[PDB]
Order: structure tokens, then sequence, then C-alpha cells
């Protein structure tokens, strides 16, 4: 079964992704924060990742860093803001798609599929 | 030095437009309508940047990829006359290093190209 796990500081975003996830053949983790993401990383096989973009370029270091330490996790934002350079340099960092909360559940499940093979 | 930046699009409005916003800052401009006509031009010389015009859709996205691989040194950015986040990460995920929604202002075209030719 494949694994994705949410980085954020709130539990509830982990919830939300969950219910949209675990009844459809994904098991879903939650680190809350970089620290505790590469711990998680390291011992078991995380196929994508979420992370939360608001702030400045360190939450684009974290999405660096992780396509670089694990080429083979994906990387996804999930974020309540958004504006045209958000997107743009996310994606330059390396993330496959950018999900906007709230979010539908529905809608979420199929973006992990698209990106999940 | 002075960039030069290509426009590839069927509307001369945008082509004079991204011309009268970077001409007098250094800038040579040149007008391609098509992807023919745009791919005689880098055939022929260096352009720093190039805008494309995301209208054909897969075509457009077609056509920055295959900028980007035979002139990676080419830079390009998008120009639309629609936002769509969607859009937006294929553009990038293509090799497009901005988009910019048209019709634009000159002042913020400018600033924009500036920070495309930093780096």
């Amino acid at each position: 079964t494949p694994t994705v796990m949410v980085v954020d500081e709130s539990r509830i975003t982990f919830l939300a992704v969950k219910n949209a996830l675990e009844k459809d053949g994904f098991n879903v983790i939650w680190a809350k924060n970089e620290q505790e993401a590469f711990t998680f990383l390291r011992r078991e096989k995380i196929d994508l990742v979420f992370v939360d973009v608001f702030e400045g370029e360190e939450s684009l270091n974290l999405i660096r860093r992780i396509r670089e330490e694990f080429p083979d996790t994906k990387v996804a934002v999930l974020s309540a803001y958004v504006d045209k350079d958000l997107i743009i340099n996310s994606v330059k960092a390396g993330a496959v798609d950018y999900i906007l909360k709230p979010f539908r559940l529905d809608y979420l499940l199929e973006r992990v599929k698209k990106i999940i093979s």
C-alpha cells in the first residue's frame, strides 16, 4: 500500500487528508515538522509528501531537500494561500501538484491517484 | 549587455506592448507570429528569453519543451489571456520560468523580465 505523508503543524490537516485517502488504498502518516518528516523518510518508503506552503523560501527549501535526498518520493503542495509566484516557485522547487485548502475529499483523492503510479 | 527577447504570438498588439516595455531599458525585442518563424530565428541568433502565448494548449507546452531541449540556454516565459492553476503548473513543468497575464502593465513586465534575466 502506498504511503502519503502530511507535513503540517495541524492535526486537522492530517485528518482531512486521511479522510480522503484512507478507504482508497493509501496509508497516511503525519509529521508536524521538518525534523520529524526526515526521521520517517529515512526509515520507510514514502510515495508522496504534502508540504504546507506560505512562508519564505524555507518551505521551498524543504521541497528541494526532500527531492534531492529522496528522489523516489514525490512532493505536492497543500495550502490555503495561493498566488502565482507561490505556484511557480513550488513547482520550480520540485513540487508535482499544488492543491488548495479547503479541498473536496474526492478532488484530493483523484489528484493523489494521478500522482502515484 | 543587451538581451534579445522574442515574442511568439499571433498578436502584434502583444508584441508592441512587450517592445514598448523593454526597448528603452536595454532589450532587443523581436517578433515571431508562429512556431515556424520562432525556430527560423532560433536557428540563426541566440535568444535570451522567449515569451510563448499558451493559447494552443498542449501544442504551446510542446513548444516550450522543444525550445528548452534544443536551446537549453534560452529562458522561456508564458503570456496568456487566462490564468489557471493547472496551466501555470504545466507551463513551469514544461520549462517556463514565469507566467504573465496579458494584457499586462508595462512596468510590471519590465521588472519581471529583469528578474528573469538576472537568474
